[PDB]
């Protein structure tokens, strides 16, 4: 019931007490872990209601107050007449500041209660949802000095009329399968790409073509609009000593902003939910790059690098992956374009649970996905024993669209 | 049931019918995962299920599930427990539970060679002297003058738990640490405990960096003795680099042989206390763990140093080029000297198609991400992609807490 988390390199032990606040399920049980999985009505709606305006009415030091028990009287009356309820502006804003909070897989929560959130709610369109999306795209990007921020479009009511952002990311390169036999693009994206032509993309063919969005609005079938141009910020990549790097023609985008997630806060469901940060270094240079179900670069930058590839002992992929993800972090530095290394964000997290833990009795994390791929036992976390559990508000993975749609 | 695991890269999916089986605790449950948490004397009635969940096992694997050999096994060991409380494992069994402890090791990458194991029955044992002899013919057999093999040393089960077999050491081989009066440590910081155990028990230190502890060793619940392994028998390796030449003067070296003494393994209930085992190193617990960690070598800032890298902030990743170096240095010098090594891409390679082979003809392989995944260079090898599913096989390795925290002292 109260439990302990040791830090291996520090002897540091935590006692964690919030996971006993946890209420959805793990996809772990007493026989079998899962940790490594990545995919584990009005009467169930007034308790997740109660269990939300009571944490909320404890934030602001009101609790078992007047205002507190009017504020539950009142989404009472309004569920039992309505069948849902409408959240104020005040709930809105803990709400998805909390989600960030609870999300067990996020390195960067030190930032938490520093996120600008834009209440769409009053959009009913999927011009409206373009708009709405640009100027979050605009604000975020500063220009190169990011600021985090989401976009919250009108909640889910029967679930025939959602407002959906089919993309995964707002910004994100296409992917086209070729005769060939080869991948031309990102191969994370063929089949988003192919859905995007086939309702009516012209598609440069490219190898780094922003993908448009494709928005879905009160269940509507989706329409297709291109973000700005001149709104997507990029960075061409480069290396402080390696002059033949830039000949490998790479970018990537400065913005990363997850479009796919399901944002619920006190039971209500937000499905279309777009929200962004800054990147951390790894993601871009080892993951998007060396992966090799992605841009599979690894062969191409040992080659230039002159390496032994003969046998993998020699460590060359090892090599070129430190000098990609030198590359990448330098390129956004020189740009002034906002990036952290993972040593720094992993510094800060370590920090950021010291604060949870004394402040609030815990901190959900998922040490699969929160040590980065690549140095790993290098990075403080690597040696923090962490719990994952799952609190609410909460952002969810949910299932493409194209399978739920009904055109 | 039947569990699905998906690889992320190549979008094959396997199916786990293996789990079924699986009966102990994971630390887990609905609400909790504690899959990064290090850590998460029986009697008759529990005793003879264990014992016959086991012999059923066996006999099936050698074809004679139902034969009267097993049903003769059954009644032998049942009369055998309600007579004496306890068993006696078969060599046969012994062998079949020692090799299968290791294939169910859910933390060890190196399962594809489980079958091959050589096994050192050590139950006959009776002192800490006898001990010593049988766990330097251990040391030498396994160091094979550097063609290491496999191998595991069982000494005589658990009783009533006051006559416990033990090896106080962790591992067989390991180097001194000793905590000087203004902070520092010489040598490796994870021994200064049992480094001044031994000392206080007689040990005449020579307070080196890279001095090879002594045996401390305990028999049938004795107070530990102290033994010196011959030097001759502890194979060491110099640690160079194949470019750098000055990388020898850092004076780093490295023994061959990883042989965890500490743990327990359970065979159809009964408990071997002191069972050390060895196998060879994948060449990152060395350069990553054991020279990298902050609380043991801790070496990179001086190999940083050494290979003038801008130090100023961490986003240079001057820490990440050491790192690759460092690890290059220790492959390419035990390469030359002809001692055992893998490389972390090469054991998660096989590692792979082993799980692959498991899940076909054993329905599963319980396999623990956070320890399989490489301390280095995590997502470019391929079991970052890999969904594993981890759950408790017994015969089973199990931890102990160290006996200096339990042990009874005679005097
Ligand atoms: C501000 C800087 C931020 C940093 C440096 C950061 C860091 C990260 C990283 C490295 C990941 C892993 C991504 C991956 O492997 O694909 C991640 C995941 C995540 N972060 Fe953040 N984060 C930031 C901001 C945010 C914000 C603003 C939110 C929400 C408001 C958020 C919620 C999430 C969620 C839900 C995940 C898991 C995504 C998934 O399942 O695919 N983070 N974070
Ligand atoms: C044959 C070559 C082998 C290789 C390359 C290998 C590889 C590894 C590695 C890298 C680890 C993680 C070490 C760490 O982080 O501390 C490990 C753990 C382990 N392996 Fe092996 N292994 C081998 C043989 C063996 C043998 C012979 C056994 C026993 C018969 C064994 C049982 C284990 C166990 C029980 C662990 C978990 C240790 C613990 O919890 O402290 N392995 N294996
Ligand atoms: C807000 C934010 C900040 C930041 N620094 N990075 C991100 C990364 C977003 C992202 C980019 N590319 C891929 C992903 C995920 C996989 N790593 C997508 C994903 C896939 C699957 C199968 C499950 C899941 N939960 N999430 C997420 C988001
Ligand atoms: C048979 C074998 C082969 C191989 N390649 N490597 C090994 C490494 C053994 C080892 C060496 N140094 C430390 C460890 C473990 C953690 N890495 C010790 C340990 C500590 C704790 C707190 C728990 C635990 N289960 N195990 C294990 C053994
Ligand atoms: C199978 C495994 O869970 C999967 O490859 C994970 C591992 N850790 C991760 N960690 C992060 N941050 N992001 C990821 O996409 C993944 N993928
Ligand atoms: C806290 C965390 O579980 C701990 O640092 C683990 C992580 N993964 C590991 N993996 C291996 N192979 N060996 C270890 O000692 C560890 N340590
Ligand atoms: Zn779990």
């Amino acid at each position: 019931r109260f439990l302990k988390v040791k830090n291996w390199e520090t002897d540091v032990v935590l006692t964690d007490t919030l996971h006993l606040k946890s209420t959805l399920e793990t996809g772990c049980t007493e026989h079998i872990c899962m940790g490594s999985i990545m995919l584990p009505t009005k009467d169930q709606l007034f308790p997740l209601a109660k269990e939300f305006l009571d944490q909320y009415y404890s934030s602001i030091k009101r609790f078992g107050s007047k205002a507190h028990m009017d504020r539950l009287e009142e989404v009472n009356k309004e569920i039992e007449s309505t069948s849902t309820y409408q959240l104020k502006d005040t709930e809105l804003i803990y709400g998805a500041k909390h989600a960030w909070r609870n999300a067990s897989r996020c390195v960067g929560r030190i930032q938490w209660s520093k996120l600008q959130v834009f209440d769409a709610r009053d959009c009913t369109t999927a011009h409206g949802m373009f708009n709405y999306i640009c100027n979050h795209v605009k604000y975020a990007t500063n220009k190169g000095n990011l600021r985090s921020a989401i976009t919250i479009f009108p909640q889910r009511t029967d679930g025939k009329h959602d407002f959906r952002v089919w993309n995964s990311q707002l910004i994100r390169y296409a992917g086209y399968k070729q005769p060939d036999g080869s991948t031309l693009g990102d191969p994370a994206n063929v089949q988003f790409t192919e859905i995007c032509i086939q309702q009516g993309w012209k598609a440069p063919r490219g190898r780094f073509d922003v993908l448009p969005l494709l928005l879905q609005a009160n269940g509507n079938d989706p329409e297709l609009f291109q973000i700005p141009p001149e709104l997507v910020l990029e960075v061409p990549i480069r290396h402080p000593k390696f002059d033949w790097f830039k000949d490998l023609g790479l970018k990537w985008y400065g913005l990363p902003a997850v479009s796919n997630m399901l944002l619920e806060i006190g039971g209500l469901e937000f499905s279309a939910c777009p929200f962004s940060g800054w990147y951390m270094g790894t993601e871009i240079g080892v993951r998007d790059y060396c992966d090799n179900s992605r841009y599979n670069i690894l062969e191409e930058v040992a080659k230039k690098m002159d390496l032994d590839m003969r046998k993998t002992s020699s460590l060359w992929k090892d090599q070129a992956l430190v000098e990609i993800n030198i590359a990448v972090l330098y390129s956004f530095q020189s740009d002034k374009v906002t990036i952290v290394d993972h040593h720094s964000a992993t510094e800060s997290f370590i920090k950021h649970m010291e604060n949870e833990y004394r402040c609030r009795g815990g901190c959900p994390a998922d040490w699969v996905w929160i040590v980065p791929p690549m140095s790993g036992s290098i990075t403080p976390v690597f040696h923090q024993e962490m719990l994952n559990y799952r609190l609410t508000p909460s952002f969810e993975y949910q299932p493409d669209p194209w399978n739920t749609h009904v055109w």
